[PDB]
């Protein structure tokens, strides 16, 4: 499935939607487009499903700031499954968006829901994309403002290499 199913899965991304407020009203950062998209079938494996039966979904946002865009993809563990980082994708080609993104969500499929690093290598470069981990005991326990503003510090933050 190929829709943008946004506003039916917000619910399972409240925290990656304040970070997004947060970049834009503190960091200023422009959103240029936001899609949910379901995870693609690999075989005969189910980590494209949640536990409950439901499809497993992939959150991607265009961001622009400071006259630099990147990419953001968060991975859907409502379920309880080990949390991924938060991928920052840079240098990234609207023009291939759609395919790029499509081969990703198999990969992460294909890769027992982790990203598919070597695919990102090869679409990007090595210093095309970097992982950003979530705030501590995300999802258990609420977290604070303080938390919130230093999860889009990271994000945003230059990196040594």
């Amino acid at each position: 499935d190929a829709t943008n199913y946004n506003s039916i899965f917000a619910n399972r991304f409240a925290a990656f939607d304040e970070l997004l407020s947060i970049l834009k009203t503190k960091f200023a950062c422009r959103v240029l487009f936001e899609e949910t998209l379901v995870l693609p079938k690999v075989g005969r494996s189910r980590l494209h499903l949640c536990k409950d039966g439901s499809p497993r979904v992939i959150k991607a946002v265009g961001v622009q700031r400071n006259g630099s865009e990147f990419v953001l993809l968060e991975v859907d563990v409502s379920d309880g499954v080990k949390m991924l980082s938060t991928k920052v994708l840079s240098g990234v080609d609207s023009e291939t968006w759609r395919n790029d993104f499509e081969k990703i969500r198999r990969g992460v499929v294909k890769s027992s829901l982790n990203w598919p690093n070597s695919l990102f290598d090869q679409l990007y470069g090595q210093d095309g994309h970097r992982g950003v981990n979530h705030p501590k005991g995300l999802g258990e326990l609420q977290v604070s403002r303080e938390n919130m503003e230093g999860w889009a510090e990271r994000v945003v933050r230059e990196q040594f290499t």
